[PDB]
């Protein structure tokens, strides 16, 4: 219904997309309102240092946790839902999506480096709810561009906020019926409508199998 | 040397790419308004799909034209969709060295069928999906696959566990004595209890196991 999203980050400018993707008069209704924090204003010294070498060596360097606590501390509170994007997190899925769509408040802590010193979420974790989360089986830069996915997935949900109104979706066709040599299935012109229903319920299980066996 | 380029009815929500990654005089990306190729005075890119349901289909005939002149034989177009084939880290590993990528975002409940099918008969043709949720365009997904690939162009399993850095004591919090003991061996050990650990936790299907209810 009614929900507030806070990002924190060293790239605000990377989430202006998004910003300027929500209709005014969801604004206006006082439906949604996505804010993007630059995490350096949390930094304690004149060079506004976030990362520093890791403990046990390697390659790399690792967000700071006195910084990161410090922005945490002010911009959550005990009803925040503290969501951090990690390709070594629990899979954000469509369900996820719809359990977070009902939330008041989101704060996305996005990582650069090796990520966030794991002391950060866990002492969020002792006074709010955490929840660690990767959006697919690759490796990203940052964690900017899985909070414009997360943002962009929940938000859909939410009713009036984008403009927007298993098996795999099957191929779709419009105008014009005939193009470059290739005409539209003609069960499609057909005006049958339970043959069309049992031809798109086909091609989903051939595509299935094909793409996504392990749906099956 | 790649060249990215990214086709869209939303240019401006793919500003951040200044920021992708590092590689972009490896990489130069170009992003094109389709509504270009519409000779329309509307330019009207959809319409209600062939035997009926919700939405809009966005129409061949803009596409074609658009791709017609972007693309080569030696073209890989890529097509984000929630239907596609997965695109994982094996993946981004093999566009990496490709030296033409091309992403045709999509908007409404898709693109027409013979874009892809029409393409498939002059060059490489990949439907993917970047994971199992629902997005309202192919914008977030183009920035997600460059960000991937770009870290991985030349110039440039399990899961990692936890990593900490200096003060070794906060909020009476400590960082793992074996970090601190310079142990190579016991250090290493530990990390790979660690991760192991994590795996089962939260992705048990990578080791073989049952996903959770
Ligand atoms: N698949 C993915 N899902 C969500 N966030 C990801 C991601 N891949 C990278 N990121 C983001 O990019 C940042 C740097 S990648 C961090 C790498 C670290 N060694 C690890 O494996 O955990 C992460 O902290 C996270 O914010
Ligand atoms: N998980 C995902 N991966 C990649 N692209 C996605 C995606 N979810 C949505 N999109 C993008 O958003 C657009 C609208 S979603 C419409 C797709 C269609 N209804 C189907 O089920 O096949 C898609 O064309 C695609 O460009």
């Amino acid at each position: 219904g009614s929900m507030k999203i806070d990002v924190v980050t060293i790239f605000p400018e990377y989430l202006q997309p998004v910003r300027q993707s929500l209709p005014g008069k969801a604004i206006d209704a006082g439906l949604v309102d996505v804010a993007v924090h630059d995490l350096r204003r949390w930094t304690h010294d004149v060079h506004k240092s976030v990362d520093d070498s890791p403990y046990g060596g390697g390659p790399g360097m690792v967000m700071k946790p006195t910084v990161w606590g410090d922005a945490l501390d002010e911009i959550c509170t005990s009803e925040t839902l503290l969501v951090v994007p990690t390709p070594a997190g629990y899979p954000f899925t469509q369900e996820t999506a719809w359990q977070w769509s009902t939330e008041d408040h989101l704060v996305i802590a996005c990582g650069r480096y090796e990520g966030i010193d794991q002391r950060v979420a866990d002492d969020a974790a002792t006074r709010m709810r955490v929840r660690e989360v990767s959006i697919g089986d690759y490796v990203l830069n940052g964690g900017e561009a899985a909070a414009l996915v997360i943002i962009e997935a929940v938000l859909r949900l939410v009713p009036g906020v984008l403009g927007n109104a298993s098996l795999l979706e099957g191929p779709s066709y419009t105008r014009p019926p005939s193009w470059r040599g290739m005409d539209v299935p003609p069960v499609l012109l057909s005006g049958d409508h339970a043959k069309i229903a049992a031809w798109r319920a086909e091609q989903s299980r051939q595509r299935t199998i094909e793409r996504r066996p392990d749906l099956l």
